[PDB]
């Protein structure tokens, strides 16, 4: 299992430059070398506090070639609050593996200038390509990327009703429809009435796959994904929004704040109104329910589950070794696996004990 190497050249000059203000956006100038090929391409910092690592994460467009492995760009995440590594990569795997939309990832060992920068999360991006890459029809991918992107008509902020209901949005691919077919979607989520919302809102939504993504945000306890975290795909073929996660290393015993969890917990109907008005709606109910105990019994699982993490950890614990950010802790590292087996046993322990709520 060995790891991808890539060697990163970022000239002195455009280094100083990406340097000087760390919270820019602004890419600069950069090579990459996989073997024998190079790669002109552009290159930025990502994230927010992630910035502050000196384990920095990068953004990574291709310039010329225009495409790496079917992409015109990736992400790279240190990871670095994630003392296993292997959180958002193990979550996104399983949301795919439950039946929603993921991007891939795979673990990478990178240097920049000549130097070690140490083991990274290659994320894929979610833009035409990862559609035309599943022979996905064409249509709309929207990141959420604040507050109002939360399925209400509501801003918090306004206290009042959104100004635009397209609004919490990046249109990371997008047409001429694209604004007015996510305000639709957003005003029927919360116009339609408990008695037409059966037969009306899979007009609009994939039900069955937001459930889906409900279960996972569920059953990884990312305490933010409800209204955060991921992207939307409107299918032009068929017309329906579904839903995409993104960012999901708080998961699995640990917090954003990287903390082990206590005795927090998300309740098994989730959060946002969409969620709301979809389980007072019998038929979704035990749908939801079915899927859950679907998951139960094939997924979510001590035995399905740990060959994974145990094998994604020995993927990258030689490189660890070689990480000059990592290299010292990798005692902490060794026993994040049974962290997270001891957290799977709890949660289906919890979600067992509430099935029965949504009868
Ligand atoms: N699939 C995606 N869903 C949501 N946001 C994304 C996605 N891919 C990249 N992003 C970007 O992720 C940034 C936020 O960083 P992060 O904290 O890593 O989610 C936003 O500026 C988005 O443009
Ligand atoms: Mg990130
Ligand atoms: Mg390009
Ligand atoms: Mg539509
Ligand atoms: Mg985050
Ligand atoms: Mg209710
Ligand atoms: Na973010």
């Amino acid at each position: 299992s060995m790891l991808p190497s890539y060697d990163f050249f970022i000239h002195p000059m455009n280094l100083v430059e990406l340097k000087k203000d760390i919270w820019s956006d602004s890419p600069v100038p950069a090579k990459l070398t996989y073997g024998k090929k190079k790669y002109d391409i552009d290159i930025v910092y990502r994230g927010a506090h992630i910035r502050e690592f000196e384990k920095k994460s990068y953004h990574v467009m291709f310039y010329k070639p225009k495409k790496f492995q079917g992409a015109k760009e990736f992400h790279l995440n240190s990871e670095f609050m994630d003392p296993s590594l292997i959180r958002n990569k193990l979550s996104l795997d399983f949301f795919h593996d439950i039946g929603v939309l993921s991007p891939k990832s795979q673990h990478v060992f990178i240097k920049i200038n000549g130097q070690i920068q140490g083991v990274y999360l290659q994320l894929e991006s979610v833009d035409e390509n990862f559609l035309k890459n599943r022979g996905l029809p064409s249509g709309s991918i929207y990141y959420a990327i604040d507050d109002d992107a939360n399925f209400s008509l509501m801003s918090e902020r306004d206290k009042d009703v959104k100004t635009e209901l397209f609004a919490g949005y990046e249109f990371k691919y997008s047409n001429e429809n694209s604004e007015e077919q996510l305000s639709e979607f957003v005003f029927q989520a919360n116009a339609l009435s408990r008695e037409a919302y059966e037969k009306e809102i899979g007009k609009f939504l994939h039900v069955d796959k937001y459930l889906r993504w409900l279960a996972g945000v569920i059953f990884t306890q990312n305490f933010d994904g409800f209204v955060h975290n991921y992207a939307l795909y409107h299918n032009d073929e068929t017309n329906l929004f579904e839903v995409i996660p993104w960012d999901y290393d708080a998961t699995w015993g640990r917090d954003v704040q990287g903390r082990p969890l206590n005795h927090e917990y998300i309740r098994i109907q989730g959060y946002n109104t969409l969620s709301a008005r979809l389980l007072d709606i019998p038929i979704f109910r035990k749908q939801y329910r079915s899927i859950l105990e679907e998951i139960l019994a094939e997924q979510f699982t001590v035995s399905f589950m740990m060959p994974k993490v145990e094998s994604l950890c020995e993927s990258i614990r030689p490189y660890l070794l070689q990480d000059p950010y990592m290299k010292e802790k990798l005692e902490t590292f060794d026993q994040e696996a049974d962290m997270i087996e001891e957290y799977i046993n709890k949660r289906r322990k919890y979600i067992q004990d509430h099935l029965h709520e949504l009868d």
